């Protein structure tokens, strides 16, 4: 066990300990590594490579701007990965490709403007995908294939519409967060999202410290009228 952390079995608790780097003594038997709420600013190239039994990795609440290429590649058992509340400005190509068992991925509250091509394509088992509070300007391509999703968080980005049909195979969704985006309701491309929200009112959620059902929380930029109240005649294909 690392000097400044506490280990109970295969649980290594390094949370809330003002760590400026990943600590040296992490046991090879670790299954849950909790590094939440520290001041870690980078990961060294092969830091997790020996931690082959990891199931859950909490990197929430740190100061990461980037990740080393291949940093998660040896974590073949990983099911849970949180990277929320860092300041990631990009992800390396293929960063999640080896994480075949992942069911939970949290990228909330970073500085992402775009994701690598096909970044989620290998994550066939994903049930929860959270990427609120970034600077995304379009829906990451490939999300439409993630048919086992129950939770999808896209709130508080810079999204203006959703590509036609993108949510149609996501038939297991129970929680979809869409608020806080500048939806472009003047453009006729908004109509798919309008129709989809209106057809799925019970799963669209806002966040009052917790999930709250509210289909009107997806709102039009400028007017702050509900997206589902948009009429086709109020839109034009020449305003896109
Ligand atoms: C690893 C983990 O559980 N992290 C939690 C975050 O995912 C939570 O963020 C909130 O997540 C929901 C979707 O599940 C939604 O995207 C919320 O908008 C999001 O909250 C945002 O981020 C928070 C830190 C606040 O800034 C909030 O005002 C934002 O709207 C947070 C919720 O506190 O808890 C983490 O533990």
């Amino acid at each position: 066990c690392p000097s400044q952390c506490s280990c109970r079995g295969t649980y290594v608790d390094c949370d809330s300990r003002r760590l400026a780097s990943v600590p040296a003594g992490i046991p090879t038997n670790v299954q849950i590594l909790n590094l939440y709420n520290n001041q870690i600013t980078n990961l060294e190239p092969g830091v997790f490579d020996r931690l082959v039994n990891l199931q859950k990795l909490y990197l929430s609440g740190n100061q990461l701007q980037a990740l080393p290429v291949g940093v998660f590649d040896k974590l073949s058992q990983l099911t849970f990965l949180s990277l929320d509340e860092n300041k990631l400005t990009a992800l390396p190509n293929g960063v999640f490709d080896k994480l075949t068992e992942l069911t939970y991925l949290n990228l909330n509250t970073n500085q992402l403007t775009a994701l690598p091509e096909g970044v989620f394509d290998r994550l066939v088992h994903l049930k929860e995908l959270l990427m609120c509070c970034n600077k995304l300007t379009e829906l990451p391509r490939g999300i439409e294939r993630l048919t086992h999703l129950t939770h999808l968080a896209l709130d508080q980005n810079q999204l203006k519409s959703i590509p036609h049909g993108a949510f149609d195979r996501l038939s297991s969704l129970t929680h979809a967060y869409l608020f806080g985006n500048p939806w472009d309701c003047e453009c006729r491309d908004i109509m798919y999202l309008r129709n989809w929200v209106a057809d799925h009112t019970s799963i669209v959620m806002r966040w009052d410290g917790k999930a709250v059902n509210d289909p009107d929380s997806a709102k039009c930029a400028g007017t702050n009228t509900p997206v589902r109240a948009v009429t086709e005649a109020s839109t034009s294909p020449s305003k896109c």
